[PDB]
């Protein structure tokens, strides 16, 4: 799957 981090 794809992932996405947001700091
Ligand atoms: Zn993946």
């Amino acid at each position: 799957g794809s992932n996405q981090n947001n700091f």
